[PDB]
Protein backbone atom coordinates (compact mmCIF):
# COMPACT_ATOMS: atom_id res chain seq x y z
CA UNK A 1 0.00 0.00 0.00
CA UNK A 2 2.88 2.42 1.01
CA UNK A 3 6.16 2.78 -1.28
CA UNK A 4 9.60 1.56 1.49
CA UNK A 5 11.37 4.75 0.76
CA UNK A 6 10.54 8.53 -0.13
CA UNK A 7 12.89 11.41 -1.90
CA UNK A 8 11.11 14.79 -1.21
CA UNK A 9 11.30 16.64 -4.28
CA UNK A 10 9.46 20.36 -4.71
CA UNK A 11 10.17 22.79 -7.16
CA UNK A 12 9.63 26.39 -6.08
CA UNK A 13 9.90 29.84 -7.72
CA UNK A 14 11.63 32.41 -5.87
CA UNK A 15 9.07 35.20 -4.89
CA UNK A 16 10.51 38.68 -4.53
CA UNK A 17 9.92 39.25 -1.02
CA UNK A 18 12.42 35.80 -0.30
CA UNK A 19 15.11 37.36 -1.45
CA UNK A 20 17.15 39.83 0.91
CA UNK A 21 18.46 43.60 -0.37
CA UNK A 22 21.42 42.35 -2.52
CA UNK A 23 18.71 39.94 -4.49
CA UNK A 24 20.10 37.24 -3.10
CA UNK A 25 17.57 34.42 -1.79
CA UNK A 26 17.17 35.29 2.37
CA UNK A 27 18.10 32.19 4.27
CA UNK A 28 15.46 32.30 6.59
CA UNK A 29 13.12 31.46 3.44
CA UNK A 30 15.81 28.97 2.30
CA UNK A 31 15.04 27.12 6.01
CA UNK A 32 11.56 28.29 5.96
CA UNK A 33 11.45 26.16 2.84
CA UNK A 34 13.30 23.12 3.93
CA UNK A 35 11.71 22.84 7.22
CA UNK A 36 8.47 22.72 4.50
CA UNK A 37 10.24 19.73 2.33
CA UNK A 38 11.34 17.90 5.50
CA UNK A 39 7.85 18.07 7.15
CA UNK A 40 5.95 16.75 3.80
CA UNK A 41 8.76 13.63 3.71
CA UNK A 42 8.04 12.49 7.49
CA UNK A 43 4.58 12.84 6.25
CA UNK A 44 4.76 9.95 3.78
CA UNK A 45 7.06 7.82 5.99
CA UNK A 46 4.60 8.16 9.12
CA UNK A 47 6.75 10.13 11.05
CA UNK A 48 5.39 13.47 10.81
CA UNK A 49 4.06 16.28 13.35
CA UNK A 50 1.44 15.32 13.62
CA UNK A 51 1.81 11.58 13.26
CA UNK A 52 4.09 11.72 16.37
CA UNK A 53 1.57 14.05 18.24
CA UNK A 54 -0.73 11.44 18.25
CA UNK A 55 1.28 8.70 19.95
CA UNK A 56 2.51 11.64 22.56
CA UNK A 57 6.06 12.79 21.29
CA UNK A 58 7.78 15.00 19.58
CA UNK A 59 10.42 16.15 16.96
CA UNK A 60 13.43 18.30 18.11
CA UNK A 61 15.65 19.95 15.72
CA UNK A 62 19.27 19.83 17.26
CA UNK A 63 21.64 20.63 14.50
CA UNK A 64 21.36 22.40 11.03
CA UNK A 65 24.11 23.41 8.92
CA UNK A 66 23.29 25.02 5.64
CA UNK A 67 26.18 25.41 3.02
CA UNK A 68 24.74 28.16 0.21
CA UNK A 69 27.59 27.30 -2.53
CA UNK A 70 25.47 30.18 -4.87
CA UNK A 71 22.77 32.29 -4.15
CA UNK A 72 19.35 31.66 -6.43
CA UNK A 73 17.93 34.70 -7.47
CA UNK A 74 14.36 36.45 -7.81
CA UNK A 75 12.36 34.48 -10.35
CA UNK A 76 14.93 31.19 -10.17
CA UNK A 77 13.33 28.35 -10.27
CA UNK A 78 15.21 25.56 -7.66
CA UNK A 79 14.37 22.08 -6.68
CA UNK A 80 14.38 21.25 -3.38
CA UNK A 81 15.24 17.85 -2.00
CA UNK A 82 15.42 16.36 1.12
CA UNK A 83 15.10 12.94 2.66
CA UNK A 84 16.94 10.76 6.03
CA UNK A 85 19.96 9.42 5.21
CA UNK A 86 20.76 7.30 8.68
CA UNK A 87 18.60 6.48 11.66
CA UNK A 88 20.44 5.21 14.82
CA UNK A 89 19.47 4.89 18.89
CA UNK A 90 18.19 8.48 19.76
CA UNK A 91 18.85 10.28 16.37
CA UNK A 92 17.46 10.62 12.55
CA UNK A 93 19.94 12.37 9.98
CA UNK A 94 18.66 14.21 7.53
CA UNK A 95 20.00 15.97 3.75
CA UNK A 96 18.58 19.19 1.89
CA UNK A 97 20.02 19.31 -1.34
CA UNK A 98 18.86 22.51 -3.82
CA UNK A 99 19.37 22.31 -7.22
CA UNK A 100 19.32 25.12 -9.49
CA UNK A 101 17.75 24.22 -13.73
CA UNK A 102 21.38 23.98 -14.50
CA UNK A 103 21.85 21.34 -12.48
CA UNK A 104 24.20 23.40 -10.01
CA UNK A 105 24.02 22.36 -6.59
CA UNK A 106 23.29 25.98 -5.02
CA UNK A 107 23.09 24.82 -1.44
CA UNK A 108 23.11 21.86 0.89
CA UNK A 109 21.98 21.27 4.35
CA UNK A 110 22.64 18.44 6.84
CA UNK A 111 20.13 18.01 10.11
CA UNK A 112 20.01 15.65 13.22
CA UNK A 113 16.80 15.14 14.72
CA UNK A 114 15.89 13.69 18.58
CA UNK A 115 12.42 12.65 20.09
CA UNK A 116 11.06 14.47 22.73
CA UNK A 117 8.79 12.33 25.25
CA UNK A 118 5.39 14.47 26.20
CA UNK A 119 5.15 12.43 29.11
CA UNK A 120 8.86 12.39 30.64
CA UNK A 121 9.57 16.38 28.82
CA UNK A 122 13.29 14.72 28.13
CA UNK A 123 14.48 12.78 25.28
CA UNK A 124 14.16 9.42 24.49
CA UNK A 125 15.24 6.39 21.92
CA UNK A 126 13.67 6.88 18.41
CA UNK A 127 10.23 4.84 18.78
CA UNK A 128 10.29 1.37 17.08
CA UNK A 129 7.41 2.62 13.94
CA UNK A 130 10.55 5.53 13.45
CA UNK A 131 13.64 3.00 13.74
CA UNK A 132 12.30 0.95 11.24
CA UNK A 133 12.57 3.42 8.36
CA UNK A 134 14.29 3.00 5.03
CA UNK A 135 16.03 6.00 3.99
CA UNK A 136 16.03 5.70 -0.03
CA UNK A 137 18.48 4.23 -1.79
CA UNK A 138 20.71 5.56 -4.39
CA UNK A 139 21.31 9.24 -2.57
CA UNK A 140 24.92 10.49 -2.48
CA UNK A 141 24.83 11.09 1.80
CA UNK A 142 26.52 14.54 2.92
CA UNK A 143 29.52 14.26 5.30
CA UNK A 144 29.01 13.79 8.42
CA UNK A 145 27.76 16.45 10.97
CA UNK A 146 28.95 16.93 14.49
CA UNK A 147 27.08 16.03 16.96
CA UNK A 148 29.05 18.63 19.62
CA UNK A 149 30.96 21.40 17.63
CA UNK A 150 33.84 22.99 19.54
CA UNK A 151 32.32 26.55 18.61
CA UNK A 152 29.72 24.85 21.61
CA UNK A 153 32.33 25.51 24.51
CA UNK A 154 32.93 29.40 23.05
CA UNK A 155 32.96 32.24 25.36
CA UNK A 156 30.80 35.18 24.88
CA UNK A 157 31.37 36.90 28.15
CA UNK A 158 32.17 40.04 26.85
CA UNK A 159 29.95 40.03 23.88
CA UNK A 160 27.60 43.12 24.05
CA UNK A 161 24.16 41.53 24.28
CA UNK A 162 20.97 42.72 22.20
CA UNK A 163 17.37 41.94 23.80
CA UNK A 164 15.01 40.46 21.89
CA UNK A 165 11.30 39.18 22.46
CA UNK A 166 9.61 36.32 21.31
CA UNK A 167 6.58 37.35 19.41
CA UNK A 168 3.18 36.12 18.16
CA UNK A 169 4.62 35.68 14.65
CA UNK A 170 7.29 33.63 15.82
CA UNK A 171 5.29 31.10 16.57
CA UNK A 172 4.06 28.13 14.06
CA UNK A 173 1.44 26.23 13.73
CA UNK A 174 2.20 23.59 15.71
CA UNK A 175 2.57 25.70 18.37
CA UNK A 176 6.37 26.37 19.42
CA UNK A 177 8.96 29.14 18.12
CA UNK A 178 9.82 28.34 14.64
CA UNK A 179 13.51 27.46 14.73
CA UNK A 180 14.03 29.65 11.55
CA UNK A 181 12.88 32.76 13.94
CA UNK A 182 16.51 32.22 16.03
CA UNK A 183 18.64 32.35 12.27
CA UNK A 184 16.24 36.04 11.58
CA UNK A 185 17.22 37.17 15.26
CA UNK A 186 21.33 36.13 15.18
CA UNK A 187 21.12 37.18 11.41
CA UNK A 188 19.78 40.69 12.53
CA UNK A 189 22.59 40.83 15.25
CA UNK A 190 25.45 40.95 12.74
CA UNK A 191 27.62 43.58 12.00
CA UNK A 192 26.31 46.43 8.99
CA UNK A 193 29.52 46.45 7.98
CA UNK A 194 29.98 42.51 7.22
CA UNK A 195 25.76 42.26 5.98
CA UNK A 196 26.90 44.90 3.92
CA UNK A 197 29.95 43.50 2.59
CA UNK A 198 30.12 40.11 2.42
CA UNK A 199 27.65 37.05 2.21
CA UNK A 200 27.26 33.91 4.30
CA UNK A 201 29.04 31.04 2.91
CA UNK A 202 27.46 28.33 5.42
CA UNK A 203 25.92 28.40 8.96
CA UNK A 204 26.41 25.78 11.34
CA UNK A 205 23.76 25.35 14.25
CA UNK A 206 23.15 24.03 17.40
CA UNK A 207 20.09 24.45 19.24
CA UNK A 208 19.67 24.23 23.06
CA UNK A 209 16.38 24.75 25.29
CA UNK A 210 13.23 25.94 23.71
CA UNK A 211 11.55 29.37 24.14
CA UNK A 212 7.87 30.48 24.31
CA UNK A 213 5.81 33.58 23.43
CA UNK A 214 6.95 36.23 25.08
CA UNK A 215 10.76 35.12 26.17
CA UNK A 216 13.19 37.82 26.32
CA UNK A 217 16.21 36.44 24.77
CA UNK A 218 20.12 38.20 24.12
CA UNK A 219 21.57 38.12 21.35
CA UNK A 220 25.68 38.43 21.14
CA UNK A 221 28.27 37.74 18.71
CA UNK A 222 31.98 36.98 18.64
CA UNK A 223 35.10 37.49 15.84
CA UNK A 224 36.42 34.48 15.32
CA UNK A 225 38.55 34.71 12.07
CA UNK A 226 38.10 36.78 9.19
CA UNK A 227 35.48 35.63 7.63
CA UNK A 228 34.20 33.81 11.04
CA UNK A 229 31.70 34.75 13.36
CA UNK A 230 30.05 33.22 16.51
CA UNK A 231 26.75 33.80 18.21
CA UNK A 232 24.28 33.08 21.15
CA UNK A 233 21.09 33.48 21.53
CA UNK A 234 20.14 32.90 25.52
CA UNK A 235 16.85 33.47 27.80
CA UNK A 236 18.04 36.80 29.31
CA UNK A 237 16.50 35.71 32.85
CA UNK A 238 17.95 31.82 33.26
CA UNK A 239 21.16 32.54 31.12
CA UNK A 240 20.10 29.65 29.74
CA UNK A 241 21.44 28.59 25.88
CA UNK A 242 19.01 28.66 23.00
CA UNK A 243 21.08 28.92 20.18
CA UNK A 244 24.76 28.77 19.54
CA UNK A 245 26.02 28.93 15.86
CA UNK A 246 28.79 29.83 13.52
CA UNK A 247 28.85 31.68 10.45
CA UNK A 248 31.29 31.54 7.59
CA UNK A 249 31.24 34.32 5.05
CA UNK A 250 32.84 35.24 1.50
CA UNK B 1 3.31 42.42 -29.74
CA UNK B 2 1.75 42.86 -26.50
CA UNK B 3 -2.04 41.90 -25.52
CA UNK B 4 -4.10 45.46 -24.35
CA UNK B 5 -4.71 44.49 -20.65
CA UNK B 6 -3.69 41.99 -18.37
CA UNK B 7 -5.54 39.54 -15.12
CA UNK B 8 -2.80 38.65 -13.10
CA UNK B 9 -3.90 35.07 -12.03
CA UNK B 10 -1.12 32.76 -9.58
CA UNK B 11 -1.84 29.40 -8.05
CA UNK B 12 -0.39 28.94 -4.60
CA UNK B 13 -0.10 25.95 -2.48
CA UNK B 14 -0.17 27.48 1.34
CA UNK B 15 3.44 26.33 3.18
CA UNK B 16 3.14 25.66 6.68
CA UNK B 17 5.19 28.66 7.81
CA UNK B 18 2.71 30.94 6.12
CA UNK B 19 -0.04 30.28 8.35
CA UNK B 20 0.21 31.56 12.06
CA UNK B 21 -0.07 29.87 15.65
CA UNK B 22 -4.12 29.35 15.32
CA UNK B 23 -3.19 27.05 11.72
CA UNK B 24 -5.42 30.56 9.66
CA UNK B 25 -3.00 32.13 6.52
CA UNK B 26 -1.26 34.74 8.18
CA UNK B 27 -2.07 38.52 6.62
CA UNK B 28 1.74 39.09 6.41
CA UNK B 29 2.11 36.13 4.16
CA UNK B 30 -1.17 37.06 2.02
CA UNK B 31 -0.02 40.23 1.46
CA UNK B 32 3.64 39.64 0.72
CA UNK B 33 1.85 37.25 -2.29
CA UNK B 34 -0.75 40.16 -2.87
CA UNK B 35 2.59 42.54 -3.68
CA UNK B 36 5.07 39.52 -5.82
CA UNK B 37 1.12 39.20 -7.79
CA UNK B 38 1.32 43.08 -8.20
CA UNK B 39 4.92 43.45 -9.55
CA UNK B 40 4.09 40.49 -12.18
CA UNK B 41 1.20 42.44 -13.19
CA UNK B 42 2.87 45.61 -13.62
CA UNK B 43 5.29 44.06 -15.59
CA UNK B 44 2.91 42.87 -17.96
CA UNK B 45 2.13 46.42 -18.32
CA UNK B 46 5.46 48.00 -18.17
CA UNK B 47 4.99 49.93 -15.44
CA UNK B 48 6.97 47.55 -13.42
CA UNK B 49 9.10 49.01 -10.55
CA UNK B 50 12.72 48.37 -12.70
CA UNK B 51 10.62 50.14 -15.64
CA UNK B 52 9.68 52.52 -13.28
CA UNK B 53 13.49 52.98 -11.76
CA UNK B 54 15.12 53.13 -15.42
CA UNK B 55 12.73 56.16 -15.88
CA UNK B 56 13.56 58.06 -12.50
CA UNK B 57 10.20 57.45 -10.51
CA UNK B 58 9.06 54.98 -8.34
CA UNK B 59 5.59 53.93 -6.93
CA UNK B 60 4.60 54.42 -3.28
CA UNK B 61 2.06 52.37 -1.53
CA UNK B 62 -0.43 55.18 0.11
CA UNK B 63 -3.45 53.24 1.16
CA UNK B 64 -4.34 48.93 1.27
CA UNK B 65 -7.56 47.76 2.66
CA UNK B 66 -7.86 43.64 2.83
CA UNK B 67 -11.31 42.05 4.17
CA UNK B 68 -10.43 38.28 4.75
CA UNK B 69 -13.53 36.14 4.34
CA UNK B 70 -12.53 33.25 5.23
CA UNK B 71 -8.73 32.09 6.04
CA UNK B 72 -7.15 29.52 4.07
CA UNK B 73 -5.17 26.96 6.25
CA UNK B 74 -2.12 24.55 5.63
CA UNK B 75 -1.87 23.06 2.27
CA UNK B 76 -5.00 24.53 0.99
CA UNK B 77 -4.04 25.68 -2.98
CA UNK B 78 -5.80 29.51 -3.32
CA UNK B 79 -5.97 31.72 -6.46
CA UNK B 80 -4.61 35.13 -6.63
CA UNK B 81 -6.00 37.73 -8.76
CA UNK B 82 -5.14 41.29 -9.48
CA UNK B 83 -5.28 44.05 -11.83
CA UNK B 84 -5.56 47.68 -12.08
CA UNK B 85 -9.31 48.90 -12.10
CA UNK B 86 -8.67 52.77 -12.90
CA UNK B 87 -6.16 54.78 -13.14
CA UNK B 88 -6.22 59.08 -12.51
CA UNK B 89 -4.33 61.89 -12.92
CA UNK B 90 -2.13 60.43 -9.52
CA UNK B 91 -3.47 57.60 -8.82
CA UNK B 92 -3.58 53.98 -9.54
CA UNK B 93 -6.50 51.93 -8.11
CA UNK B 94 -5.46 48.31 -7.91
CA UNK B 95 -8.11 45.34 -6.88
CA UNK B 96 -6.94 41.92 -5.23
CA UNK B 97 -9.60 38.68 -5.08
CA UNK B 98 -8.40 35.46 -3.13
CA UNK B 99 -10.61 32.28 -4.66
CA UNK B 100 -10.67 28.78 -2.86
CA UNK B 101 -10.63 25.50 -5.13
CA UNK B 102 -14.14 26.11 -3.73
CA UNK B 103 -14.79 29.26 -5.78
CA UNK B 104 -14.88 30.77 -2.16
CA UNK B 105 -14.37 34.62 -2.11
CA UNK B 106 -11.62 34.48 0.94
CA UNK B 107 -10.05 37.47 0.79
CA UNK B 108 -10.17 40.80 -1.17
CA UNK B 109 -7.56 43.70 -1.16
CA UNK B 110 -8.19 47.31 -2.64
CA UNK B 111 -5.14 49.65 -3.24
CA UNK B 112 -4.24 53.21 -4.11
CA UNK B 113 -0.58 54.05 -5.78
CA UNK B 114 1.07 57.10 -6.46
CA UNK B 115 4.21 58.21 -8.40
CA UNK B 116 7.18 59.59 -6.87
CA UNK B 117 9.79 61.70 -8.69
CA UNK B 118 13.50 60.75 -7.97
CA UNK B 119 14.22 64.13 -9.52
CA UNK B 120 11.69 66.11 -7.34
CA UNK B 121 11.45 63.69 -4.25
CA UNK B 122 7.99 63.89 -4.17
CA UNK B 123 4.55 62.60 -5.95
CA UNK B 124 4.03 63.66 -9.61
CA UNK B 125 1.25 63.16 -12.29
CA UNK B 126 1.34 59.56 -13.78
CA UNK B 127 3.60 59.85 -16.41
CA UNK B 128 1.61 59.37 -19.96
CA UNK B 129 3.45 55.60 -20.46
CA UNK B 130 1.50 54.67 -17.28
CA UNK B 131 -2.40 57.01 -17.66
CA UNK B 132 -2.83 55.18 -20.86
CA UNK B 133 -2.59 51.99 -19.49
CA UNK B 134 -5.71 50.05 -20.06
CA UNK B 135 -7.77 48.32 -16.74
CA UNK B 136 -8.88 44.69 -17.96
CA UNK B 137 -12.72 44.38 -19.15
CA UNK B 138 -15.04 41.71 -17.50
CA UNK B 139 -13.57 41.75 -13.74
CA UNK B 140 -16.28 43.24 -11.22
CA UNK B 141 -14.44 46.25 -9.41
CA UNK B 142 -14.46 46.58 -5.21
CA UNK B 143 -15.74 49.41 -3.89
CA UNK B 144 -14.13 52.29 -3.87
CA UNK B 145 -11.42 52.83 -1.14
CA UNK B 146 -11.89 56.15 0.52
CA UNK B 147 -8.09 58.41 0.07
CA UNK B 148 -8.06 60.18 3.79
CA UNK B 149 -10.35 58.13 5.99
CA UNK B 150 -11.65 59.50 9.16
CA UNK B 151 -9.46 57.22 11.50
CA UNK B 152 -6.50 58.84 9.85
CA UNK B 153 -6.92 62.11 12.54
CA UNK B 154 -7.71 59.85 15.97
CA UNK B 155 -5.26 60.68 19.01
CA UNK B 156 -2.89 58.43 20.31
CA UNK B 157 -2.09 60.58 22.56
CA UNK B 158 -2.60 58.77 25.45
CA UNK B 159 -1.66 55.24 23.91
CA UNK B 160 2.02 53.55 25.66
CA UNK B 161 4.67 53.64 22.70
CA UNK B 162 6.57 50.24 21.98
CA UNK B 163 9.86 50.94 20.02
CA UNK B 164 10.72 48.67 17.46
CA UNK B 165 13.89 48.85 14.65
CA UNK B 166 14.10 48.69 11.24
CA UNK B 167 16.33 45.44 10.63
CA UNK B 168 18.11 44.73 7.50
CA UNK B 169 15.62 41.87 6.86
CA UNK B 170 12.84 44.11 6.78
CA UNK B 171 14.61 45.82 3.73
CA UNK B 172 13.42 44.36 0.16
CA UNK B 173 15.65 43.67 -2.62
CA UNK B 174 14.04 47.00 -4.11
CA UNK B 175 16.27 48.52 -1.23
CA UNK B 176 13.30 49.77 0.59
CA UNK B 177 11.48 48.56 3.53
CA UNK B 178 8.28 46.65 2.79
CA UNK B 179 5.22 47.47 3.40
CA UNK B 180 4.92 44.17 5.11
CA UNK B 181 7.23 45.06 8.21
CA UNK B 182 4.90 47.64 9.35
CA UNK B 183 1.92 45.06 9.33
CA UNK B 184 4.01 42.74 11.12
CA UNK B 185 5.00 45.29 14.16
CA UNK B 186 1.16 46.53 14.02
CA UNK B 187 0.18 43.02 14.88
CA UNK B 188 2.83 41.89 17.18
CA UNK B 189 1.19 45.29 19.16
CA UNK B 190 -2.30 43.77 19.47
CA UNK B 191 -3.18 42.66 22.83
CA UNK B 192 -2.65 39.35 23.70
CA UNK B 193 -6.07 38.88 25.07
CA UNK B 194 -7.42 39.84 21.36
CA UNK B 195 -5.16 37.91 19.73
CA UNK B 196 -5.64 34.76 21.66
CA UNK B 197 -9.62 34.83 20.92
CA UNK B 198 -10.75 37.00 17.87
CA UNK B 199 -9.14 36.59 13.86
CA UNK B 200 -8.91 40.23 11.87
CA UNK B 201 -12.14 40.62 9.39
CA UNK B 202 -10.35 43.74 8.09
CA UNK B 203 -7.08 45.91 7.84
CA UNK B 204 -7.29 49.29 6.58
CA UNK B 205 -3.82 50.84 6.20
CA UNK B 206 -2.71 54.62 5.43
CA UNK B 207 0.82 54.51 4.72
CA UNK B 208 2.50 57.86 5.33
CA UNK B 209 6.27 58.22 6.11
CA UNK B 210 8.97 56.39 4.52
CA UNK B 211 11.35 54.77 6.87
CA UNK B 212 14.74 53.74 6.39
CA UNK B 213 17.20 50.51 7.83
CA UNK B 214 17.73 51.38 11.35
CA UNK B 215 15.21 53.86 11.90
CA UNK B 216 13.89 53.55 15.76
CA UNK B 217 10.10 53.86 15.60
CA UNK B 218 7.11 53.88 17.81
CA UNK B 219 4.21 51.56 17.53
CA UNK B 220 0.53 52.54 19.50
CA UNK B 221 -2.63 51.36 19.74
CA UNK B 222 -6.25 52.74 21.02
CA UNK B 223 -9.43 50.64 21.66
CA UNK B 224 -11.56 52.50 19.63
CA UNK B 225 -14.74 49.82 19.50
CA UNK B 226 -15.76 46.07 20.87
CA UNK B 227 -14.42 45.05 17.64
CA UNK B 228 -11.74 47.37 16.09
CA UNK B 229 -8.56 48.69 17.40
CA UNK B 230 -7.12 51.84 15.75
CA UNK B 231 -3.13 52.23 15.07
CA UNK B 232 0.20 54.19 14.82
CA UNK B 233 3.88 53.60 13.65
CA UNK B 234 5.63 56.54 13.91
CA UNK B 235 9.04 57.32 13.95
CA UNK B 236 10.05 57.75 17.21
CA UNK B 237 12.62 60.98 17.04
CA UNK B 238 10.94 63.28 13.88
CA UNK B 239 7.13 62.03 15.09
CA UNK B 240 6.70 61.91 11.76
CA UNK B 241 3.68 59.26 11.16
CA UNK B 242 4.66 56.31 9.01
CA UNK B 243 1.52 54.14 9.43
CA UNK B 244 -2.37 54.66 9.91
CA UNK B 245 -4.38 51.57 10.44
CA UNK B 246 -7.63 50.58 11.45
CA UNK B 247 -8.39 46.72 11.90
CA UNK B 248 -11.82 45.22 12.63
CA UNK B 249 -12.13 41.70 14.45
CA UNK B 250 -14.34 38.59 14.84
CL1 LIG C 1 34.34 23.54 15.71
CL1 LIG D 1 -13.23 56.15 9.06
Amino acid sequence: SNAMAFIQTDTFTLRGYECDAFGRMSIPALMNLMQESANRNAIDYGIGIADLAQKGVGWMLMRFCLRIHQYPRYGDTIQLMTYPTTVDKYFIHRDFRVLATDGTLLADARSTWLVFSMEKRSMVPLPDFIRQLSPPANVDPLPALPLKPDFQTASFATAASKSVQVGWLNIDQNQHVNNVAYVQWLLEGVDSEIVQTREIAEIDLVYRTESHWHDWLSVQSVTETDNSVLHRISQTESGKDVLLARSRWR
